């Protein structure tokens, strides 16, 4: 995240920290034993980290557990980033408390200029790479259709949508990937990619979950 605060410990109890005996994404709890992150994420060998503040040290509540599979989604398009989004099956379930909680699918899509919470342990510069220890927060609007597409022409599927700055400064980055963007108590999106960090008319990109509730669904309940 760059340009965010610090969100304060377990503040995010549904944000997830995909493993692989270092932050690579992350990811949503959904329920108890299931994770929404990116398809690009995916990756074998992947432990969830749940309950976590400070990646780097062993604070208390956290709760390690092993991915059983991972269902990148089958139209997924590495080239273009459509249908950029994963399910992830724990091994076994989470126990969830106050510290770690699942959050809620849309109901319906949400509109331009609704303010989400996007949150991470990615880079926090836009110029150079410092990542953090503690989770990062911001506060980002959903932009227009078309000022999304002004900004990315021939790049936006009608599975994407804009949120951010085009002022810049403010922005999710690299390691952020995965992560959630929750609105009215909803998540609305994954963070998927942008060109760059936090540069001026390049807002941060992301899967459009509302298009996918039925296919989450359908997925989890045959698995
Ligand atoms: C430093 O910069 C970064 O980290 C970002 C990735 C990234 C990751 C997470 C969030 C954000 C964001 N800005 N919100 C950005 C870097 C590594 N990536 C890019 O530039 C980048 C990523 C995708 C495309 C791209 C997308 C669709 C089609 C095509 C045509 N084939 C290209 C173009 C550029
Ligand atoms: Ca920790």
């Amino acid at each position: 995240i760059v340009g965010g605060y610090t969100c304060g410990a377990n503040t995010v109890p549904y944000q997830v920290s995909l493993n692989s005996g270092y932050h690579f994404c992350g990811g949503s709890l959904i329920n108890s034993q299931w994770v929404v992150s990116a398809a690009h994420c995916y990756k074998s060998g992947i432990q969830v980290r749940l309950g976590e503040d400070n990646i780097n040290v062993v604070e208390g509540n956290e709760q390690f557990i092993s991915a059983s599979k991972s269902i990148v989604h089958p139209s997924y398009n590495s080239n273009t980033l459509n249908n950029d989004i994963m399910l992830i099956k724990l091994k076994s379930a989470a126990s969830l408390n106050s510290r770690v909680a699942s959050i809620s699918l849309p109901t319906s899509c949400a509109s331009a200029g609704t303010q989400c919470l996007i949150s991470g342990w990615g880079n926090t510069k836009s110029s150079g790479t410092s990542y953090p220890d503690v989770l990062k927060c911001l506060k980002a609007p959903i932009l227009s259709d078309s000022s999304c597409k002004s900004a990315y022409p021939g790049q936006i599927t009608s599975n994407m949508f804009c949120a951010g700055y085009l002022e810049g400064g403010k922005d999710s980055c690299q390691g952020d990937s995965g992560g959630p963007v929750v609105c009215s108590g909803k998540l609305q999106g994954i963070v998927s990619w942008g060109s760059g960090c936090a540069q001026k008319n390049k807002p941060g990109v992301y899967t459009k979950v509302c298009n996918y509730v039925s296919w989450i669904k359908q997925t989890i309940a045959s698995n």
